[PDB]
């Protein structure tokens, strides 16, 4: 949003469970490269086990060898940082100019609040 953070850094942690991440790290295979997971349980909180969306496999991989993944409008993403995160939220549209997302709030007494702004990588394809 109308914010004079120039850096989002919000947390260096970002993986939450239930979501599916993009494998960008090849280290247990190439089959495994630029795939789609989900996150059955993270460790600590920058280590997560990721079960294989296509292949099925559980995998153990770090957050340095995953990828947030973002879905179209109208589907459902986890924030995983930010003052909402840990919140679930419905993709309204995307700014691919900032490489942020519009997110309306589907959880808690945050639930309807359309944030814009929130970049690629502080929300991830809900599972």
């Amino acid at each position: 949003g109308e914010e004079e953070k120039k850096r989002t850094a919000r947390t260096d942690y970002w993986l939450q469970p239930e979501i599916i991440v993009k494998i960008i790290t090849k280290k247990l295979g190439e089959k495994y490269h630029k795939k789609k997971a989900i996150v059955k349980e993270v460790i600590d909180k920058y280590t997560a086990v990721v079960k294989m969306i296509d292949s099925g496999d559980k995998l153990k991989l770090d957050q340095t060898h995953l990828e947030t993944v973002i879905p179209a409008p109208g589907k459902r993403i986890l924030v995983l940082n930010g003052g909402y995160r840990g919140n679930e939220g419905t993709l309204e549209s995307i700014n691919e100019k900032t490489f942020s997302a519009t997110i309306v709030i589907e959880t808690g007494p945050l639930k309807g609040r359309r944030v814009e702004g929130i970049q690629y990588e502080d929300i991830s394809k809900l599972a």
